[PDB]
RNA sequence: AAACUUGAGUGCAGAAGAGGAAAGUGGAAUUCCAUGUGUAGCGGUGAAAUGCGCAGAGAUAUGGAGGAACACCAGUGGCGAA
């Protein structure tokens, strides 16, 4: 009931409303997930870099418990906590081979929602 | 009534163009469906709540369905009577 991997990819989704972190193998398999809402932060605070740092630290701790050593960063969303999440990943002992922002670029398909009037 | 080539067209040699009409091909992305991993949140806001989710949501990986628009080029740029 244990997983042993040495190289992997950490997916970090940071939106202005919340931060979610997970780590997977090189073939995208899920071990554990972390979110600011689960950590305890509610409402606005979930977007703060500190909550992102805590979630990234928890996710990296579980990844290294399963045995991860080298990880590649997969960043999603425009939130401000992406850099804090990456630094927490680095400080957890894992080695960042490279960083890539996989934020989906819609070329021209689909109509975005109405601009807010507030 | 009779001449002219300057206006207006024509011939000859060249130029660019999101001008229009009809078929075909394509990548990104959104939604949905199925399945594997996985746990208690997701989403949202000034802050919240409705709502969705312990029947397994959200995240993640793969495949499928389908509609719609064409990121970069792109520019006091081009084309058209509008």
């Amino acid at each position: 009931v244990k997983k042993n991997i040495e190289n992997g990819v950490a997916h970090i989704r940071s939106t202005f409303n919340n931060t979610i972190v997970t780590i997977t193998d090189e073939f995208g398999n899920a071990l554990s997930w972390s979110s600011a809402g689960a950590l305890g932060f509610k409402g606005s605070k979930k977007s703060t870099p500190f909550a992102a740092q805590m979630a990234s630290e928890t996710a990296s701790k579980s990844a290294m418990e399963h045995g991860l050593k080298t990880v590649e960063v997969t960043v999603k969303g425009p939130g401000p906590g992406r850099e804090s999440a990456i630094r927490a990943l680095q400080s957890a002992g894992l080695e960042v081979t490279a960083i890539r922002d996989v934020t989906p670029v819609p070329h021209n398909g689909c109509r975005p929602p109405k601009r807010r009037r507030v």
